């Protein structure tokens, strides 16, 4: 008879995903595994990806939101750890898509994500909508490695039938997953300080 | 005894998602819908998200890649057409993520958008390296798209203990998904000719 809470429910679904895998994280082996039915556990985590986004949540608490003084260098590097970590669970950059962490750890890594990218002086509609792309670009990014087709029929596209893609052959398939993200990190921060929020559609 | 193809499987697997949702679209439904096994199909698509790819390739035949002369706009246009695909079935757009399309449309989609950036004037690794931004930028905003805890959280985060947040409501989480998807096409095409692509790590 002990009490049911969030944290009790997360902090088993956290051991579960380490002596299992994480395929095996659902809401049923979880009611068998706390000697309850799933109607229980629905009250706190309402799906699958509340509750891998409740597990993401908790694996944050690793990330560094202290340092490894300026503002951009040290945004690098604390998207950088957030991608680490989503790179070692790609399953859960994936849920994260569908439903973000919402606990203690994500607000933490967000309010820090801000203040640091504030510091560019940027307007503050800019900083808002800003962390939101940068978080859900390494997300993304860490959704496509491995829990290709188009690489090959791109080395394939006949050069006369599709001009603009050989033009960019190799770099259209080129770079490490590294070079990519040290990139668009950089794409999208000059963008973000440039670019105006408009007002409602 | 028909032949197997490629072809024929995907038109399967399409008419099977029309008819009974995109869930049901499985390699071993389309194995018996086949009147064959599923190592059959696995020579011509090697997995699930493969099979989402190739269903998702074929619905990107819809996409304008004419118009609706200049190409900023027009590469907004197509941009568009291809997320309005995506938010129509975002299982496709999670699965993109996945595995990325390799059939004829894609082809001619990715064609296109490389042909209109690159009129940018901007070096050709940076259109090359652009045009996967853009995709996956669209791509990961329809994934979010229901087939929030996050929205509650950061209305709740307590202007003491997470002042960054407060200083930023309510815009962090104001907007439509269309005026987010205004906002990072800008902030994309913006950052993506202003930003060289380093060499190798």
């Amino acid at each position: 008879k002990p009490a049911l809470s969030r944290r009790w429910i997360v902090d088993t679904a956290v051991a579960l995903m380490r002596a299992e895998g994480l395929e095996k994280v659902t809401m049923r082996r979880l009611a068998q595994e706390l000697d309850t039915g799933p109607a229980s556990l629905y009250v706190y985590v309402a799906n699958t990806a509340e509750l891998h986004a409740a597990v993401l949540d908790a694996l944050l608490g690793e990330v560094d939101l202290t340092g490894a003084e300026d503002w951009r260098e040290q945004l690098r590097a604390v998207l950088t750890s957030y991608t680490l970590v989503l790179f070692a669970h790609p399953q859960l950059a994936r849920s994260a898509l569908v439903a973000r962490p919402s606990g203690e750890n994500y607000l933490r890594l967000v309010e820090r994500v801000l203040e640091l990218l504030a510091r560019s002086g940027a307007p503050g509609a800019q900083v808002a909508w800003g962390v939101d792309k940068l978080l859900q670009d390494a997300t993304a990014t860490a959704a496509e490695q491995a829990t290709s087709a188009t690489v090959r029929a791109l080395r394939d596209a006949d050069e006369a039938t599709h001009p603009a893609i050989a033009s960019h052959m190799p770099l259209l398939v080129a770079g490490s997953a590294h070079d990519r993200l040290r990139w668009s990190f950089d794409v999208l921060v000059n963008g973000i300080t440039r670019t105006p929020v408009p007002g409602p559609a």
